[PDB]
């Protein structure tokens, strides 16, 4: 096909912002991640988001304690078991923006990327 | 929502026991698993068991000679074909309690993850 | 299953012959790489074959033009929309009859693996 190319696939604009950082004030966010991460050494704290483009369902709950030794792989399943995804749409996690391993551990992605109100933040969409 | 989180996902017991070994002794195991190896050195034996508490189907054979260059993913698939999975049924391997990449070759995890009887275990659950 | 196991999988031939190289003079491709490498230089161009033993369906365009930032995981979906595969079915990507993690990005595989007319040539099968 000369000169002819399919552009797909679109490069992430990076602008991923969280209600969550919206509605609570940094020092309360803080104060509930550091209290919950010395209550609960083996779990830690996500917050999980739709990107706001994704055409895919809205979850009821974004605050999650998991285990620190839960793949990516198996969050996936439990979050896609919430928001009831069509047998064949795409479900995709970023963590700054990019997509993790899913044989990665959530406390592998905390360690490296929480923020300073220590909570994990991971967007969801369906491309 | 204040002071609230889901608690969702498990941490892993590590108590996973494998049948094969309770019905057959050491000795025997080595022998064959040995013997298997020095005759087929491009495959390798594989101990295939679900976990007591997944609530999936369970399979007829447990004895797998698989190729060393194949995936981990690629192993999913005919494990999950025999198996008869509902679609959106998840499906896990573990091996020494831990998930492999699904890019990993069968040979690398046996290098890795074998067992002094020369059989390489994997565990598989729904969570 | 004394003495018994159960041979799966197959180990992968490397036999794999893309079409778009039989139809297009090296040169020609070259010259074509390199022209829309350097006019658009965050994205990478693909070759998309399906492997000549595979059952599933073929795709009606072999030449993409993806973002560089997107991955493996992203194109799959991407390109299994395109043949309609049915819900049960495998998809598999090969690049040097390698499968790729799926959270390497396509600009990763490219800087890896393409080929000297600057295209990257991945092949897909349902096994």
């Amino acid at each position: 096909s000369a000169n002819e190319f399919t552009l797909i696939g679109e490069a992430s604009d990076g602008s991923m912002k969280f209600v969550y950082k919206e509605e609570h004030p940094f020092e309360k966010r803080r104060s509930e991640g550091e209290k919950i991460r010395k209550k609960y050494p083996d779990r830690v704290p996500v917050i999980v988001e739709k990107a706001p483009k994704a055409r895919i369902g809205d979850l009821d709950k974004k605050k999650y304690l998991v285990p620190s030794d839960l793949t990516v792989g198996q969050f996936y399943f439990l979050i896609r078991k919430r928001i009831h995804l069509r047998a064949e749409d795409a479900l995709f996690f970023f963590v700054n923006n990019v997509i993790p391993p899913t044989s990665a551990t959530m406390g592998q992605l905390y360690q490296e990327h929480h923020e300073e109100d220590f909570f994990l933040y991971i967007a969801y969409s369906d491309e």
